[PDB]
C-alpha cells in the first residue's frame, strides 16, 4: 500500500503530493489548472513534508526514510540539495 | 495498525483528524468546546491532508491510499467529492 | 522501518520532525543554527502534527498510535500535556 504527504501555499492554491511506491518517492503539483509531474524524484519506502513562505518566495522540505535513515531535501527556488537534518 | 493526518485553522483553534482504521478513513473535528464526529467517511489503508482559508471559510483536500491507488477527496463548505488528482 | 511527521513556522524559520522507531515517538528542532532534540518523548508507532500561531507563540498538537489508540499531546509554551482527543 503506497504511503503519501501534502503541503499547500496561497488561496490559488498550490499543492504538492509525494508518494512513496516501492522504494521510490515522487512528486505531482497543482497550480489552478491540471495536475502535473514535479522535478522531485528521491529513495524512500516514507515521506513527510512541510512548506512556508518568506515574503511571495516558497520554501519546502521533504522528510525520506528508507529503513532507519532519513534525508532531508530542500527547495528554496532553484532545484533541490541535501539538508543537514539528523535524528 | 491505525495511521492519521491533521489540520488546523485560525487561532480557536479548529482541527481535523483523520484516522484509517479496519479499512476505512473517519473524521473527528474541534472548534472549541468538545470533539465530534465529521462527515468524512471513504475507503482507505493510508490518509495525508493539507487545508486553506478564504476568510472564514476552510477548503480542505484528503489523499486516501489503498494499494497504488490515490483518491482526491475535496471540501469547499457543501459535502465531499472526488477530485480530479492522479499519481504519476 | 522508521515513520515521520514535521510542522514549520514564521520566517526564523523554525521546523519540528517526529520520528516513530521501535513503538517511541521522538522530537528534532531547527531555529536558524543547526538541528537539536526537543522535549517531545513519548509512545508511538504512527504520528502526525499540526501546529497554529496566536501573535508569534507557536502551539503543537502530536498525534501518537499505538495499535488502535490514538493520544493527542499538547504544547502551549512550558512542556507537553495529554489532550481531550478520541477516535470514532
Ligand atoms: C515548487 C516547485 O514547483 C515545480 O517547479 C516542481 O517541479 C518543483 O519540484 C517544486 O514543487
Ligand atoms: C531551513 C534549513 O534549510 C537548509 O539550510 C537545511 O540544510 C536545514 O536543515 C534547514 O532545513
Ligand atoms: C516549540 C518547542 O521547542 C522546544 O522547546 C522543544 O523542546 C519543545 O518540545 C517544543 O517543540
Ligand atoms: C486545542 C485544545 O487544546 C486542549 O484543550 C486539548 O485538550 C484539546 O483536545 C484541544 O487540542
Ligand atoms: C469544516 C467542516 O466542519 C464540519 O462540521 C464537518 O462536518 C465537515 O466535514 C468539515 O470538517
Ligand atoms: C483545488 C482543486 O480542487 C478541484 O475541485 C479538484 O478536482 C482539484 O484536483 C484540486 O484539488
Amino acid at each position: 500500500s503506497v504511503q503519501t504527504a501534502a503541503t499547500s501555499w496561497g488561496t490559488v492554491p498550490s499543492i504538492r503530493v509525494y508518494t512513496a511506491n516501492n522504494g521510490k518517492i515522487t512528486e505531482r503539483c497543482f497550480d489552478g489548472k491540471g495536475w502535473y509531474t514535479g522535478a522531485f524524484n528521491e529513495p524512500g519506502d516514507n515521506v513527510s513534508v512541510t512548506s512556508w513562505l518568506v515574503g511571495s518566495a516558497i520554501h519546502i522540505r521533504v522528510y525520506a526514510s528508507t529503513g532507519t535513515t532519513t534525508t532531508e531535501w530542500c527547495f528554496d527556488g532553484n532545484g533541490w540539495t541535501k539538508g543537514a537534518y539528523t535524528a
